DNA sequence: AAATTGCTCTATGTTAATCGCAGAGCATATTT
DNA sequence: AAATATGCTCTATGATTAACATAGAGCAATTT
């Protein structure tokens, strides 16, 4: 898929959409495009995604929508990462 | 559902081990990485267009390795990544 | 909402997918969007709604992706499919 | 657009809102919602596109708007209403 | 290995879309691959080709991509051809 | 299949096979590389290919290998030099 | 000399992920 | 109340390209 492209070098939106919600707890897609810099429909369509494989849940509030992420979303982001720190290392 | 490139990407890679060991091989590169080959050249073929890259053909050995302009977007891309994962330390 | 559908103003292409998960079994994204004449984004857009729910469960089967019904798909299938043709004995 | 949702499995809200008119034959907009289980301002929309495509139309019963099912909007559900049953075939 | 091809038997993709451009002076993926009937994939590939080797530059035009030979991509369009109407001659 | 290449930009390793055909009959496999400068392991691949196909058949002046373009090798040939000649026209 | 083997890159198709556009379901703000 | 414009926010799906696999093919070095 579309995977590497010149937005996206070496992290791909995912990170970036994980990365916020690490900080912010929770947010609105709207929320993380506007400060990942990442078109809306990318993210929604990457939500979907890790909706799918639990990594996040949603927050309904009648009209707004809040995503955070699950336990096995954070075990996920901690260890991506330390890979992340890895790379970093070996490298320089 | 791709579990292999979640945050990082196959160009991500392909670069990081070409700023470590400078010069490599294709198959070198693919193996070193576990990235299938045909993404490998597809990656490389792009990034010689960009300027990343350059062919070092030593006889009938393939070569690649990074550029003067390689080596700025690696560090370059290398630091925004540090600064993307301070916050979270 | 403005409104202009002449394909889903009854039925939900959701519906189409459920239901034809219960013939094959099992299906890869590429393969109901062809029997079903459902788009492939729509397919595969809309069975990451079911996976949320637990309706259906993936089985990579090599390199293909094989989506399967489940349990809870299979309650929901045999349960919606009553309140319908219960739409149409009262109509 | 936005067709399957949280409330909208299998039957769009138009599958509800179209068979109250099958039914009742006319019914205000508000008590569509109220037989329908579908939000107000959900019906008032519905029912404004298929009063443009006219599948359906107003009835002045003095200070009250009744909206009846049209001929174009019947064949319309026994068409889509045979698609259906000839879907629950499995 | 072995042989098969039942297209590029004495003509190469890249002879075509470098004749293309040449001729037509800037164009996209598509249009190359639209006029020199060579599928998309093998088009875009060779331009990537062509870049490097600086044969050929890119023209942003918003959300538009085309491409045209350069100085050494002109003069590498003429010079090869050349040799190839001289061995349209030998005979 | 490998058709383009730093040396193959334009003109196949056929092309420049079969052509010569066309201008020395009948020549053995090394003398098909030293005139159109392709190494010997290709001279032979491209060789055999044609043979299958029957375009080229060999005959044999003593020991040597000879090549000659059968009836099939020029309408082929002809096929391919008329079509080059139409790409550079449409060049133009 | 030629055919077997082997490494590397080419052609190109299947599937898939980006992100843009036209909806649509519904809660808000307005209609005054 | 309910009706209009309405503002959110998400879905349906089309178009461009990436990931990666299959079938070549250019060329050594080995073996018939």
């Amino acid at each position: 898929g579309k995977i590497s492209t010149d937005k996206y070098i070496f992290l791909t939106p995912r990170a970036y959409i994980i990365v916020h919600l690490l900080k912010v707890g929770k947010a609105k897609a709207s929320e993380i495009s506007e400060n990942t810099q990442i078109p809306y429909q990318t993210v929604i369509q990457n939500i979907r995604w890790l909706l799918a494989e639990g990594y996040v849940v949603k927050e309904q509030k009648g009209e707004e929508i809040y995503y955070k992420l699950t336990d096995k979303g954070k075990q996920l982001a901690t260890a991506e990462l330390e890979k992340i720190r890895k790379l970093v290392e070996v490298v320089q």
